[PDB]
């Protein structure tokens, strides 16, 4: 489980001096020592104790054997973000048969990992990719052919090879967005090399073009349908649907991870939501070489 | 391109769909044959079909990255400021050609020329070509304010800004005639300049030449003008940028593109492809702001 809201045999009067303490995240209530956390939050000690057993508990620690865990890596392919730190908060890397949503600020490198993952997707499993390609969903005009070249550079790729490989788009308004969508289903059939689709920003025309809370619901009703699409053609196609949404409640989305802006360079990402993924937050960097590790 | 060019589909039902405000073929390529069906009154069949058609009509091609980088170096446009408008008008006001902007007053036509009489300045990277501009006044609408406010949202030099914006009232045809004529002049004087503004082109011949009485030399006279400013256009490679203001078989018109520009809810302005040769039909929405024209929300 995530949140704290989420802990059992919890009060919801606590769950207030909790985060009015500054307690908001498990993975930080998992390590705190139970007394300064009652004097902190102004709780008996016995449950303080208590909800850092549910906290840590809630991380869900699992000592497998190097043998086990050896049999579980062939089992699953996964492209990797380029970051090991990304990857090891997404359990591996951008999972297939499945759309993963990365939202956030302006900046956060929601864009940059767009591109990064447009180009590992073409790796081998060696080296984190699936020998497959990318369609480029292009919403609101973001797309680097730069930025493609210096991630595929560092990676003493082809730079020709690597812009080959991934389909673009414009996508100039919503009606123009659902319709290309809608085709996908037989550019998937017609070239099954295809591994990764990324529509960059899938919310943003729908805001501009149903703004207000009057159009709220049918903003909601367009777009969701146009999400439950996309799902599925992951699904059934067995690919990784990518999408950002640019954010500064009744989501559809598998996965979700927001990201922030850190020091400069630095950004972190949070698992926000998620069926299989531990609840916890990474920091890794925007490079040239690409989307890399801080430090 | 438009709904009256359906394939297999009769010219009675063309309305129907017309009346039930089904306007653009992007509108019907993703509707539902159902709902179709019940608001325009039509054979659950048909809509399904114009549905297909119109899907089909759009012509959604999924270029590789490569190819698309191709046609970058291969074309320099200028931005419009807003990335939803650049993207109607695939990437932006293109040289070698004119491209006219029409709509009632407000619609966002000034505000346009001005926007585009700073961003011609700004370099490739940041969406311009570092050129100059040439703005033909016609009716006395240059703001030499808002040049500025645009000019500070983009961290500029207000001044230099408007030391690279040659400004030339035209008080009537005559005048606006002889001025485009001496423009072969200044282009080759000074080959920076990248951008020809005329603001209400039309404008001095629809007084000048009124009535249905005269209409046909009207026309006679603008076509021969407009005809005039695309030549300059093409052989110097610079942009020309012309605005009309009307309000609101196929019609013979001499501008390469045309987009209609619509008010909306308050702020915010539809701008639509009517007229173009590679530019694929749609409207986009983007709004008018201090900072100049952006996208909306």
């Amino acid at each position: 489980i995530k949140t704290i809201n989420d802990l059992p045999g919890i009060s919801q009067t606590v769950i207030n001096k909790l985060i009015e303490a500054g307690y908001s995240s498990l993975e930080t209530l998992a390590v705190a020592s139970p007394q300064d956390l009652s004097v902190a939050a102004g709780i008996p000690l016995s449950t303080a104790q208590k909800i850092i057993k549910e906290a840590r508990d809630a991380l869900d620690i699992r000592f497998k054997t190097a043998l086990e865990v050896k049999k579980e890596r062939m089992n699953v392919k996964k492209i990797s973000t380029g970051s090991q730190a990304l990857d090891g908060l997404l359990a591996g890397g951008i999972e297939t048969r499945t759309m993963t949503e990365f939202f956030g600020e302006f900046g956060s490198g929601k864009t940059q990992l767009c591109h990064q993952l447009s180009v590992n997707v073409q790796l081998p499993p060696e080296k984190g990719g699936l020998s497959g390609k990318a369609v480029y969903i292009d919403t609101e005009g973001t797309f680097r052919w730069e930025r493609i070249e210096n991630m595929a550079k560092a990676l003493g790729l082809d730079i020709d090879n690597v812009m080959n490989n991934i389909y673009y788009i414009r996508a100039i308004n919503t009606d123009h967005q659902i319709a290309i969508v809608d085709d996908l289903q037989e550019l998937v059939s017609k070239d099954p090399s295809i591994k990764l689709i990324v529509v960059d920003s899938v919310t943003s025309h729908f805001r501009a073009e149903y703004p207000g809370r009057e159009n709220l619901a049918v903003r909601q009703q367009k777009l969701n349908k146009h999400l439950h699409q996309l799902t599925r053609l992951a699904e059934v196609y067995d690919i990784a649907v990518i999408i950002t949404n640019q954010v500064m409640l009744y989501h559809v989305p598998g996965i979700r991870i927001q990201l922030k802006k850190s020091r400069g360079n630095r950004r972190i990402a949070r698992v926000v939501d998620a069926p299989h993924l531990p609840e916890g937050e990474v920091v890794f960097a925007l490079t040239e070489e690409g989307i890399r590790d801080a430090e």
